[PDB]
Parts: structure tokens; sequence; C-alpha cells
């Protein structure tokens, strides 16, 4: 029955607005390969919206593993992992991503978002803490929800704030500390050291969600903990197959003691279908390139350092990136709304970031790289959003 | 730091015990595709543990299906629905899902899991009510903590228990009944007219979980209000895509205000990437079949009416299933594991269902069947499931 539901939902009316003024740029229908230019309405769109951060979605070697593994291994394994839905293939995966962030073990789960649930639902409970950056991604703060234990923000990198809200706590209870990598809104990376500096002091547990560094920091890519030379300070590495790797899923990876509890404890893995083999084959193909061909982080990173270099000469005010994500501030939650679909209307495809997700004062565009990029690309998109921004009287 | 963390863990001994004894068969790894007979360490296994209750995870049309939309459009979108991960192609299979459980609208997810996850964390909120059947599925469990809402257990198809939970709360306040339509463990279905008609005295919301009833109950195969005729007593109609329809993903479908809603405020669709292009055209290849071939249904009921007749008569303890899912009592944990891992080596895969999911005395195995298999198989199944009862002094 719909009366009380019909009223949960009256108030929520800022799409039927954007749609009504003609600013809606949400779900947009994209006709083709995720690729540096999409087609949408027929027309070529500059895609800087994306987190194919190597391009790898495009490349004909991971698409013909997929398509081999649909082959061999049908369309589903129609079950979880932990009952009839392991391959081989998945086991394979997990050895390899176990060797590349220099880990014991590593369960997959179907999601990167799923990945995050597993761990933080089911390490810590009643009379234990998980301590959360307040900037952490949507699933870290759903994925402790599900725990059964008190979950603690702490500011944003503020180390003193973490250090003094542990510092309550009861000795006897349990802890788990668990960050982004790299944060996706502002693209900043964690304090790392100072971090795991205090989780060594208070002997509690870490997690760092790698859904932006793998393919990006790191040697060969391998992540935050690799970028700072961390690793036997972190006791579990979180990624996912989503925006590097090209793919669908994700992981977890720690100690074979830890990972064996998750993969029989985990809600979010015991009751959820497993990969397709179509992406568990696609994550496998896209890992080895990007470590066999460092050319392609090399290209993400001259394109980044070629784009931000431009964006501060065109005089844009950036939020303090340390990625390939360039946050351009408008401070305006309409004129983000009015660049975004201006400059979807000129072929140009970013991310608006608004109210209620940030203060109307600190909105913004965000304008990712990927390594297939090009110059000349980068050059028509700024040239594109310097236009726009003029018209816009930001 | 691991001390504390090594001492959560430190009394899961259940999986260690059962390696030990060599009884362990949780994440076997399978080396060829899903079907009614699996290659696991080289040898053929008679597949009852499945929940591809078509057989369509091998069908050749679904395969090329997917292998054409990994050719056109990649590996992976890299984002979310909402920002730069929507095609063309999963707006299609939206309006398709839409049309055949007639409702105005449906939102994917790329789980099913994720789909229970989204409605239910941002419908109801602070003063409002979530009423669960108690058997419901984890992921229900799990959505419904993701509410900021006060969740209510009501016993297993007890509509007097539910008439009377609903009773005792405040009438200015918003109530949603989430049920799952067929119940994964025994098999059997929700009272939906009872239910529906008490939702309707109270005006509560009502929402199905569809993931075992799709492509087994209602007019070809469109699930729990099909079957009953309830479409219309029935809000949210959510499924799964990677049972029957032989994929990964799921839906949510609705009203089109409600579901522009959803769309729009569930942290599983705006925080997680869409499914990939594979997934995509494996479901809309797999919904064409499931409609346009009804023999696929028709083989799945003649195969369970038969596997179900056959074991009757051979004096196992079935519970009350409805469903292709036929549960066999053990009421044993140690000779769940021991029979589980018995038909294992004698080439039968079943899956085990054992405390601390139910107790002791209800543990059992649960033997699914496929359209695809054929009475031969199950005269084989049912052959080895008399000598190891047998061989177990049952």
């Amino acid at each position: 029955s719909k009366g009380k539901l019909g009223e949960k939902i009256s108030q929520f009316k800022i799409v039927e607005e954007l749609k009504a003024k003609g600013l809606y740029a949400y779900f947009r229908p994209i006709q083709s390969k995720q690729d540096t230019e999409v087609k949408i309405d027929g027309r070529r769109v500059l895609m800087f919206g994306s987190n194919s951060y190597l391009g790898l979605t495009t490349d004909t070697r991971i698409i013909k593993a997929a398509q081999d593994a649909l082959e061999k291994y049908g369309t589903g394994c129609a079950g979880s992992r932990f009952l009839n839905g392991t391959l081989d293939i998945h086991v394979e995966l997990e050895e390899k991503l176990s060797a590349y962030v220099g880990k014991e073990a590593a369960i997959l789960f179907s999601t990167g978002f799923q990945s995050n649930l597993g761990p933080l639902s089911c390490l810590m409970g009643r009379n234990d803490y998980i301590l959360l950056d307040e900037r952490d991604h949507a699933s870290i703060i759903d994925g402790s929800r599900l725990s059964f234990s008190k979950v603690i923000k702490y500011g944003h990198n503020n180390m003193e704030d973490l250090r003094a809200k542990l510092s309550r706590l009861p000795e006897d209870s349990a802890k788990l500390i668990c960050t982004d990598g790299i944060f996706s809104m502002e693209g900043d990376i964690v304090n790392l050291p100072e971090l795991t500096s205090i989780a060594n002091e208070f002997d509690a547990a870490v997690m760092v969600d790698d859904a932006h560094s793998l393919g990006v920091i790191g040697h060969k890519g391998a992540g935050t903990a690799s970028h700072f030379g961390l690793n036997d300070d972190v006791d579990l590495i979180m990624g996912t197959f989503s925006k590097s790797l090209a793919s669908l899923g994700g992981f977890v990876a720690g100690d074979a003691d830890v990972i064996d509890f998750l993969k029989h404890n985990a809600r979010s893995v015991m009751f959820s279908a497993s990969m397709t083999p179509a992406s568990v084959a696609s994550t496998l193909k896209a890992l080895e390139i990007i470590q066999n061909e460092p050319e392609h982080i090399e290209k993400l990173w001259k394109n980044t350092d070629y784009a931000k270099a431009q964006l501060l000469d065109h005089g844009f005010d950036l939020g303090a990136t340390e990625s390939p994500i360039l946050p351009i501030f408008i401070r305006s939650n309409e004129k983000t709304f009015w660049v975004t679909k201006m400059l979807q209307d000129d072929g140009v495809f970013v991310n608006p970031v608004v109210s209620p997700a940030v203060p109307a004062e600190e909105s913004l565009i965000r304008f990712s790289l990927m390594a297939t990029h090009t110059y000349d690309q980068i050059d028509e998109a700024i040239e594109k959003m310097v236009k726009v921004f003029k018209q816009a009287e930001v």
C-alpha cells in the first residue's frame, strides 16, 4: 500500500526541478564502449568523468580473455563462492592478487562495494570499535553500520583526532581503522605513515580501501601500502576491479587466517553469487597488463601532470589532489549543475559534486584522466571549460 | 596491528576441524561451466546444488549475446549508473523487466544483494518501521539494518504475529513489509494474500524478493505477485539475475515516482559501478528465452515433481517445499557434513545447511533441480543418496 510511502518521497523534488529546467545530466545513456570519447544521442562526447584510469575496458586482449571465458564457463556460476559458485579461475585470481599486493591470501567479492561490507561487518563485534575517516567511501560507512561494533568517525586525515579518539577507548576491546587510500572526492592520499604509527601504538587493525589507488600509485600500481613501503603495517588491503582493472568485482587481501575467517563469515560473500567468468578473466588479463606494460601508468601520470598544470595556468581553483582526479571548485550548486549540462551540450563529460553531499560553497566538477587521453583532447576539454566558466560567470 | 584482531578470530575452529577430518567441501573449485554435470579435480560430478533453475548459463544464444556485448561495449562501464556508467542497454533491460513484472519502472543494481540494500536502506527513516519475516534472506536483514528505521521481525509466515506487531505501532509513521517470495532454505512460498490484506489495512508498503521465484512461479515465470494475481497489492518487486537468468545483477521494479526516488537515493546504486555489458546482454537474452520458450519452466517442474515423488517413495524426510528446492532433513550437523562429503566423493554435489544457521536437529542437505536435468541423472543421484544415508546410519 502506498499512502505513507508516497509521503516519504514527496519532498524529493531536485530531480523534477533539474529535468524541468533542462539541466538534468544523471544516468546519461552512453551508446558505445567506455573510452576517451563516448557516443550519447548519436554525438561524440569527450569523457573526463571515468574511473577507467588506464583505459583498459577497450583493450582487445582483455575483451578476448572475457569472450574466451564465456565460451569455456558460460554466463554465470549461479551460486555463492561458498557453495557451487567457485571456479578454478576465481582461485587463480585470488593467488595473483595476493602476490601483487604482497599478502598471504585474498577473497573475491562480486563488487567493490560488497568487498567493504564483508570485513567491516564481521571482524569487530559487540564491545569493539571501528574508526573511520569522516570522508571514507559510502561502502565503508555502510559496512561499519552492518557490524555490531561502535563506529567512531575522525576528522579527515586528522591524526591528532584519530589518536585522541582511540586514547578514550577501553584497553580490553578490539579496534579497526578503515580508510580510503586515495579519497574519491578531492583525490588526496591518506597519511598512512602516521595512521599506521598510531595503529601500532593502540594495537588497532588497519584496513585500506585502494579503489582509486590500484593501477595509480605504488610499485607497478600495487596501491597505497606499496606507495609508502608500509605493507607490513596494513592488515587488510581492499580493492575493486571496476576502475583501473576495467571489470566488476573486488577483493580483500591479508593474512591467511584472517582471510579464511572472512570468506566463511562475511555475509556479502556467503549470500551473494560469485563473479561471472568473463569478469574473472578480464580482471586477470588487466592485472597482467598493468604489471607487464609500465607505459599505461606512465601515460596516466603524464596526462595528469599536463592537465593539472594547464588548469592551474588558466586560473582554475583546484582541490588538494595527489591523483588523476582533478577537482575544480565552482562553489555554487546552481552553477555546478549549469556548468555540467553546458559542458555536456558542448561535448565534454565531467561529474558534478553538489549539496547535500558537500556544502554549496564547496560544490565542484571532477575532471578525471585516463592513460588513453591525448594532450589534444585535454586541450579541447579545457578550452570548452574556460568558455563555459566564462558564460556561467563563476 | 594484529593482536586483538587475532583474538577476535581465535575461536573460529570449524573450518580447521572440517579440513583435518577430511570433511571440508566449501569453495569446491569447479573447472567447467555450471551445468547438470561439472568437472572438479578432473572428475565428473552431478550438480544438484545450483540456482540455475532453467539451465541457461550454457545456452549458446546467451553466451553469444554476452560475447557480442563485449565486442561492442568492452569489459566494464567504470562508473556508477548515476554518473558515467549508464548504457542504452541498461535502460533497455529496465524497460523489459518493468514490462515482464507489470510495473511502471525498474532500476538495476550490480548484484541481487545490493538490490535489497537499496530500497530497505533509503525509504523508511527515523520514526518509521520495517517488518521482516524472520526467515528473510541475509541481504534483506542487512539492507534493513542500513536504514535509520526500527526493524521488527515477525514469525515465519505468521500473519497473526505480523498483524499484532503492526497494530502496536504509531499511526503517524511509515511501514514497509519485506518478504522473500520463495524462501531459500525450505523452498516455501510466502502467504502473499494474507500479508497484502494486512498491508492494505495498515497502509504498509509491500516489497517481495523474487530471487528464487523469477523463472520458477508466476505466468511465464514473472514471480510471486504474478503467481497469486496480486501485482496491484505489491509496491516493490525485487529480483536477481544470478539464478534463473544465468548472469549477475538484480533489479527493483515499481511505480515510476518510487523508482526515481530509489535510483537517486540508494547508496548501493549511487556508489557502486554498473553491471558489465556482458551481464546486461546475457540477462536480456535469458529474459527473452524464459518468455518465448515455455518448455524450460515446463521441464524444471517435471524434474521437480519426479524427484520429490522419488525422494518421498524412498522414505526421505522432506521440508515443506513448494519449489524446485528439495530440503532433505538429516538432523545432525556431523552427519550433514559427512553425507555432503561422501556424496561429493561419489560424484553428487548437494548443499549442506548446519548450525549455527539452523539448529542441529533441523540440519539438512538442499537438492535443487534444473530444467536441464534428466530423469537418469536424478535416479543416479537418489541411488547414491540412499547408499550414503545408509552408510551414515541417518
